[PDB]
């Protein structure tokens, strides 16, 4: 129901946006053919949990018709406008670390005749997308200005954390654009208190406090919440995300490639905090390499350091942190409550 | 006496932008002493017509002391939004074109140690600013929607226009995201219609609109001026500027390099539309290619053509058209009339 709903103002939105171009931007239908295959592509295809919590929020804080007939419309755009980002951040991420596929097909700026120089352009419009839709659908709501500010904040806050992932490569003191460096890591910046800082900012923002946000604004009851509690059970829902996912990475799409592509998972990290000086010089030679042999020894000394173990505490005390604090926002907020209970329990031991 | 007080903002700006960043997204000062660089690199060292038009305009706009420093004040931060919306623009094309160098200096992704891994991301960043500032300095306006709205949609716009240059390559019919192309141009694309359109979006609206709309809604004096004859003045003096530079990169920095590049110029296109069978073919075989015999074949096709001759009657036709519209905006709008004026007066045969 609920995503039959989403799919249909999909193709709303997607009419608005590209009859606009038509009309407004002189667009031929060679190039409006190419922009809603570029849309569908990027920001079709995923579970769409972003932008379903949304919805789910809206529904919860809803306490003669139609009323909730147009605070779900609005959550449904503004749950597009959270995919449409999203899509923005991956298509220009992807192009950045130079990746290959994406759902098991291909990377946008990889597919044939998509260029590396129409990908970047590609993503540009794509972010821009929001901005239309939010001004055309909400132009005449009181909440419009609010929104974009929030929006454009978690947007800079997104690469903002972008820049953390990027340069966690070598050590930041050598950090000069004058001055190649080689691309070879370091290590130096893989501590747990960086990764943290470029889960927040890269990810726990725009996937778990935008939407809760969103349906707050769009149901016209953030003022009946405590924000600080809400921002709080967004970063630990959102850095127990990846964390999970750095994990599953290692330990169970088919098989996952971190190791190989050198990256700042919490696994390295946290393997790094503990490890002796001999296991340490161990992972430096062979991470960061696709030979099957160098990968095998690295999945031994995470298994010789126990980390699934260091794993399953982390996750036990992120549990109990969320549940006191789901109790404190339920105090004042019964409905928004369960609604972050709901997104909880869609990551919580995945599903 | 603009210019200082312009330079003086942008101190005050980064200021803002770089404690925010430490204060509250967490930064350590290697990473703020790479986006200081950064933001030092892309924006400073032109000659900020675009920043310096909205602090002309609002001052003939102005019709106790302190409205005027205000107002003055709001200016300067609107013109730095378009500096840095410009340097986004810049950083994010010339990744897109694989260009070399920008004032000579290098291309920013070119600098040794930015990657452009990290340039893109640079890029994102510099638009991100432009919101954080306008949300810092005007967060008490009542101009804050309406200004974000318009600047949001001068930023579409802008990436609309480098779709339309992006895709002039080849055939728009075999356009196609699954399907490569040769990187030899078609030149099927290459007709003035298409070419009016590349410098209408990619370049008219956010150097001549935007900046006479900025200083006007700072002014608030927006709705005292006919907004149709405002852009129409825009749209005819943005193209006159490409149109300039486009001949003078072929008959007059140090010198240009379009036809090497084998760009849609005014000159490619307008040759194109007049030539015979004959030297179209010498053209095709000769454009495109650092090769100087290839080269001053192309400039001798263009000099028999008069193509310098076409370029000086559509001067001629532009200024007498500009002319007309600037009297009629004048009739109701003298002072915004006068910016625009001196606006064109520093476009008209350069300076």
């Amino acid at each position: 129901m609920p995503m039959q709903m989403f799919m249909q103002v999909y193709d709303e939105i997607q009419m608005f946006l590209l009859e606009e171009l038509e009309l407004k931007f002189d667009m031929d239908p060679n190039r409006v053919r190419y922009l809603r295959k570029m849309m569908d592509t990027t920001c079709l295809g995923g579970k769409y949990n972003r932008g379903l919590t949304v919805i789910d929020v809206a529904e919860s804080l809803l306490s003669d018709g139609a009323r909730r007939k147009r605070v779900l419309h609005d959550a449904c755009v503004c749950g597009w406008m959270i995919e449409f980002l999203q899509a923005h951040y991956l298509v220009e991420d992807d192009i950045m670390d130079n990746s290959v596929t994406r759902r098991g097909k291909p990377c946008w700026y990889r597919h044939p005749d998509v260029t590396v120089q129409c990908a970047i352009n590609d993503g540009l419009l794509l972010k821009s997308w929001t901005h239309m839709m939010a001004m055309h659908f909400f132009a005449d709501r009181p909440f419009l200005q609010d929104l974009l500010c929030r929006f454009n904040r978690v947007d800079y806050t997104t690469a903002v954390g972008q820049l953390y992932d990027v340069t966690s490569m070598f050590d930041s003191n050598k950090l000069d654009p004058d001055v190649s460096q080689p691309t070879t890591t370091d290590f130096a910046e893989f501590t747990l208190s960086n990764y943290k800082r470029i889960v927040k900012y890269k990810t726990a923002y725009y996937t778990y406090l935008l939407p809760l946000v969103m349906g707050l604004i769009v149901s016209e009851a953030l003022p009946t919440v405590d924000m600080g509690v809400t921002e709080e059970l967004a970063m630990l829902m959102g850095e127990y995300f990846q964390v999970q996912d750095d994990v599953m990475d290692c330990f169970t799409g088919k098989v996952g490639t971190d190791i190989q592509d050198a990256k700042c998972s919490w696994l390295a990290v946290t393997f790094l905090a503990k490890a002796s000086s001999a296991q340490v010089a161990e992972f430096k030679a062979n991470y960061g390499s696709g030979d099957s042999e160098k990968v095998a020894t690295v999945r031994r000394l995470y298994e010789e350091a126990d980390l699934q173990g260091d794993y399953v505490a982390y996750e036990a005390a992120v549990a109990e942190q969320v549940k006191e604090l789901i109790e404190k926002l339920r105090l004042c907020s019964p409905g928004f409550a369960a609604s972050v209970e709901t997104l909880w329990g869609k990551t919580y031991k995945r599903q």
